């Protein structure tokens, strides 16, 4: 049968399934509603920096239709909505004078997830930096991001925690840091050859750096002034895509746990361990900063919850570890990518070109995990795959792949659970096709198909999937 067994009764009792969207990708009224610009306006405004020249001013409407969205949510069964709220949105400027119209929004959309019984889970951060912070400040360069990110959560924890219950800070800070600081394709397009500026061998370790202690002082925030009051939890969204070694020499596996570490890592040995990784503390050296003792008792156990985004796998090669003049955070993990093993592919790609479709990399990771950080709780909070522009609507409805997609990755999934891993609750990227990035409307991730002329939404076979697969 179509579901390959899987159910609710597949999962723990009170596991969570939910969708997630991004407030710069689905709500649209970008330059409306009292909204502020993020780097993102500027960015994607700007000629050739987005697929088409396209940008978020409009992008789903969600804005307007959010209660359609909810509706169709809670239709095909989930139990939960991972959204985001826009920093710019709330405060234009980033500080100061709050925009009452924008609050009106989120209060309008909590309240009416609540009320149709939709838990939401909502991140404060996701890569929509208002764009006066970025000027004023020089962004997630800056220390005093720390005080600013928790003046803006401890307003959201005020005036939203008594609903909200289930919080994240950022949203893969590793992206942030690898394609804002050291390859420069994201903004504020910082890198060490780049127009604007940049240390591709420096400015990741430091924006990593400031996010961590922003994140921190933001829980802080909430444990000492919140918590008691509101009874809920604040979490973190990484990336992990799986690394597995090409083959079973010393070489190979050190080179597949050197990527782990610099992958993941980075960000869970602090967040569980209070302190950096040893192997990037040995090649990294001076350019990774040091936490104090203090700073490190802040960040160790400063998640309630490791959200992990989860989408694909690949094999790693190993080479003799070199002494080299320092170039990139990318260079610094001294390993090899590599495509196949014994001539086959790792698997077959999806729309987007890193988007390998391998779903014994989400056992993998959540296995990895679950072994080497003390099994934390884990929810998987995006895992998903696109298709490509120029389909008709029925061809983006017989989404046949995405099925396959999540039947695989979740049987994957259940298999690391039943061996014992802590995860709480898995969110599908995306509820609607939307607008991805640098790829702009030409990547469709959403189990909705949304037609980008009329704005309306379809639910393609995967929605369908999902919700006899949810059923109660
Ligand atoms: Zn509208």
């Amino acid at each position: 049968n179509w579901l390959g067994g899987l159910s609710r009764a597949a999962f723990p009792k009170r596991f969570v399934f939910g969708t997630v969207t991004s407030a710069y990708q689905v709500e649209g009224m970008a330059a409306s509603g009292g909204r502020g610009p993020s780097i993102w306006d500027a960015f994607a405004h700007t000629p050739g920096n987005v697929a088409g020249n396209q940008n978020g001013d409009v992008a789903t409407d969600q804005y307007h239709r959010y209660k359609e969205d909810v509706n169709l949510m809670k239709s095909l069964n989930f139990d939960a909505y991972r959204f985001s709220i826009s920093w710019s949105r709330i405060f234009p400027d980033g500080e100061g004078r709050v925009n009452q119209e924008g609050v009106a929004y989120y209060n309008n959309l909590i309240n009416y997830l609540l009320q149709k019984g939709i838990t939401p889970y909502v991140n404060l951060y996701h890569y929509d930096l208002p764009l006066a912070l970025e000027k004023k400040y020089g962004g997630w360069l800056n220390a005093k991001m720390a005080d600013l990110f928790t003046e803006y959560a401890d307003f959201c924890f005020k005036t939203f925690g008594n609903r909200v219950k289930h919080w994240f800070t950022f949203n893969q800070p590793r992206i942030v840091a690898l394609l804002g600081y050291d390859q420069g394709t994201n903004p504020p397009k910082r890198c060490t050859k780049c127009a604007a500026g940049g240390n591709s061998a420096t400015e990741p370790y430091i924006v990593a750096h400031n996010f961590l202690l922003s994140h921190a002082a933001a829980v802080a925030r909430y444990r000492t002034k919140y918590q008691a009051a509101q009874q809920g939890k604040v979490g973190i969204v990484l990336d992990f895509n799986w690394y597995e070694a090409l083959s079973n020499s010393t070489e190979d596996q050190a080179a597949a746990q050197r990527a782990r570490d610099f992958h993941i890592g980075w960000y869970l040995d602090p967040l569980i361990n209070g302190h950096y990784p040893q192997i990037m503390q040995d090649l990294v050296k001076d350019r990774l900063p040091k936490f104090t003792p203090e700073q490190a008792r802040l960040v160790k156990g400063s998640a309630d919850y490791i959200g992990i985004n989860q989408y694909t796998a690949s094999y790693m090669k190993g080479q003799q570890l070199m002494q080299q003049t320092p170039t990139s955070y990318s260079a610094d993990w001294q390993v090899t990518y590599v495509f196949a093993k014994n001539g086959k592919p790792i698997g077959p790609q999806a729309n987007s070109n890193w988007l390998y479709i391998v779903p014994w990399g989400m056992y993998g990771c959540v296995n990895y995990i679950k072994q080497k950080y003390g099994n934390p709780t884990v929810v998987i909070t995006e895992n998903g795959m696109d298709q490509p522009a120029n389909l008709s609507r029925d061809q983006y409805l017989r989404d046949t792949t995405r099925v396959h997609f999540y039947r695989s990755y979740l049987t994957q999934l259940k298999k690391a659970i039943d061996e014992g891993a802590n995860v709480a609750g898995y969110f599908a990227w995306s509820l609607l096709d939307n607008f991805e990035w640098l790829s702009g409307y030409t990547s469709k991730f959403g189990i909705v198909y949304v037609d980008f002329n009329t704005l309306e939404r379809h639910p393609k076979a995967s929605a369908y999937w999902f919700r006899d697969m949810l059923k109660h």
